[PDB]
């Protein structure tokens, strides 16, 4: 099974880096990104398609301690978003 | 006025990071992400969506340089989808 991982981040130069970073050390692959700026704020949103894992309970602690992380959701946008995006953009 | 990039990359860990961190390391922000899987192979793409600047055709020739990048294009992408996810996802 997949799971939306949300976060809430700020919109500077990094951000995106140190959040792949974490997976990126344990090896643990994210199957679909978007990334998009909050109107009229300094933050974007990011949401994350990754396999459900033991191991994301301790992720979940390490992205949220992150400074430029603002809030970190899991599990409250439905995993088939990817797939309608995917309707559009192959 | 932006640019998009896609990049053709494999679908494996580690290759978001080393993508954003080239932008990261020219202190370039990044405004809008979009990757999805490409169905029955090992490769994903990714959408990326800058503002232009005169950085970014080296940073495009550094992109293209990872071993894990197969291809960069510029401006072959809809100019509109992230307006579009945005209209949905926002
Ligand atoms: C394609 C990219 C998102 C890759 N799956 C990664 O985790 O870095
Ligand atoms: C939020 C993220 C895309 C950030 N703007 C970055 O460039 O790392």
């Amino acid at each position: 099974d997949n799971v939306i991982l949300e976060l809430t981040v700020r919109n500077h130069p990094g951000v995106m880096t140190h959040v792949c970073g974490l997976f990126a050390r344990r090896a643990f692959n994210v199957e679909g990104i978007l990334c998009l700026p909050i109107q009229d704020s300094d933050k974007s949103h990011i949401w994350l398609l990754v396999n459900d894992d033991q191991r994301l309970e301790q992720m979940i602690s390490q992205i949220d301690k992150l400074e430029d992380v603002v809030k970190v959701q899991r599990n409250q946008s439905d995993p088939t978003m990817f797939n309608k995006i995917a309707v559009f953009f192959q």
